[PDB]
């Protein structure tokens, strides 16, 4: 919990609030990342805030959910460090592009994976229900073949502006459209976005709001590519209904024989 107990080797990239960097645990060598958070122009009650929510995610231990391990205060600077699991595979949507310009689509083996695991992350949010965003650039790789759904972003649960604006909300669900609980619009998300593994585009597009939305109301979309099991297309389909009774729970998901034990985790 000081500063001095890393050393920052590079940065990984810069997010919306602030720079991700690859450090090194200076006591065992351990590669980690720390997030940069600047509080400097915070409330003392915004800054309450941060700390109820810190301690939330040093509560979510699950190996399918990157890892909290440290936060770090340099008063100096008013930077908080949030210090976290490496995941060296990096996340989805580079993937995904990836297959994009390579021209070539994902192994349905690989699409097997990131549904198991990240159902059972969403398993593990549901029981602690909590803020959760499945969008690809969220879910990350390991070097093991496992699959961790990231933070949700502590200042983002606090620029947030220019993005909850800018941005096009591909996988929001037709009644979180009508009116922001509900479980079943995370299967909605999940089926959007193991249908963009698949495809390679997401299942409904647009250019503006309105016509996503009629789009999502619609509930059509093309089906995956044929190189996909109709298994894995009829599961896919079935998370995107239009009725969140008609979507599949945690339990029937993993209760699909599509589903096995070399498709989680192993560490
Ligand atoms: N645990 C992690 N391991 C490896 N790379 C990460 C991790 N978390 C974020 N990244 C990468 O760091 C960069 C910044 O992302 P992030 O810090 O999550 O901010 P934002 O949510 O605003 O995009 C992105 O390239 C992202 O893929
Ligand atoms: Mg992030």
């Amino acid at each position: 919990s000081r500063a001095e107990d890393y050393e920052v080797l590079y940065t990984i990239g810069t997010g919306s609030y602030g720079r991700c960097q690859k450090i090194r645990r200076k006591s065992d060598g351990k590669i980690l990342v720390w997030k940069e958070l600047d509080y400097g122009s915070m409330t003392e009650a915004e800054k309450q805030m941060l700390v109820s929510e810190v301690n939330l995610l040093r509560e979510l231990k699950h190996p399918n959910i990157v890892r909290y391990y440290d936060r770090i205060i340099d008063r100096t600077n008013t930077t908080l460090y949030i210090v976290m699991e490496y995941c060296e595979g990096g996340d989805l949507a580079s993937v995904i592009t990836k297959g994009t310009k390579e021209r070539q689509y994902l192994d349905e083996e690989f699409v097997l994976r990131v549904m198991t695991q990240l159902t059972l992350a969403l398993k593990e949010c549901h029981r602690r229900s909590l803020h959760r965003d499945l969008k690809p650039a969220n879910v990350f790789l390991d070097g093991k073949q496992n699959v961790k759904l990231g933070d949700f972003g502590l200042a983002r649960i606090l620029t947030s502006f220019a993005k909850t604006f800018v941005g096009t909300p591909y996988y929001m669900s037709p009644e979180q459209m009508n009116r922001m609980y509900n479980e079943k619009s995370d299967i909605w998300s999940l089926g959007c976005l193991l249908y963009e593994l698949c495809a390679l585009m997401p299942p409904f597009t647009a250019f503006s709001q309105k016509e996503l939305a009629g789009k999502i109301r619609e509930g059509k979309f093309r089906r995956i590519p044929y190189r996909y099991s109709d298994e894995l297309n009829e599961i896919i389909t079935r998370m995107l209904n239009l009725k969140d009774y008609h979507r599949p729970s945690v339990e029937e998901i993993l209760e699909n024989p599509l589903i096995l034990e070399h498709h989680h985790h192993h560490h």
